[PDB]
């Protein structure tokens, strides 16, 4: 008790739980497009707060600083992306997020089934869940203008959740959290990051910085 939290479970459309499913169950090569997924999400959503701060410079009280930030963090093995765009409300999180069928999915899973490679999946409008080729749990934090914060969550298994955050305020945006999985720990070497960066996010029209960590003090390593 004492402090009090919303939260909603949700269940995974169905097909876009059965295309959860294969992503994880399955194996596929070239997962390291999921990166490219992500930072087009983010620019995407970029582009949408820029636009409507062409009319209403007031939109950008919350944040005007356009930008990616990419962060990967050994400590956890978590790899995060976080971006200042237009963000999603809590109707985003639900439509976007799993409660509702996305128009690709089943044709989507029938070209998997075929042997397509995994990197259409953008082109299908499912592009979200390639964080699942490489994460275990993924949490996306977002916060819109005139909403409150929400992070969404979920390990797959069918179900994901949609809390009230009132952790740390990321002023306006999206942060997409991937706690990787062992056998995917190679996205968090900056060698690789900036490899994949290269390869499929070239010219993204917003900045994107790679935190690292390599000068920590040795007193506290
Ligand atoms: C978790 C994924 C989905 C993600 C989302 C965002 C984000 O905050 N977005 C807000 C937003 C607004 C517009 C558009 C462009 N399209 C999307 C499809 N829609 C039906 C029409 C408008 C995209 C986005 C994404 C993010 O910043 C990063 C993410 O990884």
């Amino acid at each position: 008790p004492m402090e009090e939290e919303e939260v909603e479970t949700f269940a995974f459309q169905a097909e876009i739980a059965q295309l959860m499913s294969l992503i994880i169950n399955t194996f596929y090569s070239n997962k390291e497009i999921f990166l490219r997924e992500l930072i087009s999400n983010s620019s995407d959503a970029l582009d949408k707060i820029r636009y409507e701060s062409l009319t209403d410079p007031s939109k950008l009280d919350s944040g005007k600083e356009l930008h990616i930030n990419l962060i990967p963090n050994k400590q956890d093995r978590t790899l995060t992306i976080v971006d200042t765009g237009i963000g999603m409300t809590k109707a985003d999180l639900i439509n976007n997020l799993g409660t509702i069928a996305k128009s690709g999915t089943k044709a989507f899973m029938e070209a998997l089934q075929a042997g397509a490679d995994i990197s259409m999946i953008g082109q299908f409008g499912v592009g979200f869940y390639s964080a699942y080729l490489v994460a275990e749990k993924v949490t996306v934090i977002t916060k819109h203008n005139d909403d409150e914060q929400y992070a969404w969550e979920s390990s797959a298994g069918g179900s994901f959740t949609v809390r009230t955050d009132t952790g740390e305020p990321m002023g306006r945006g999206t942060k997409v959290i991937l706690h990787l999985k062992e056998d995917q720990t190679e996205y968090l070497e900056e060698r690789r990051i900036k490899e994949i960066v290269k390869k499929h996010s070239q010219f993204i029209g917003y900045p994107i910085t790679l935190f690292v960590e390599k000068e920590r003090d040795k007193e506290v390593s």
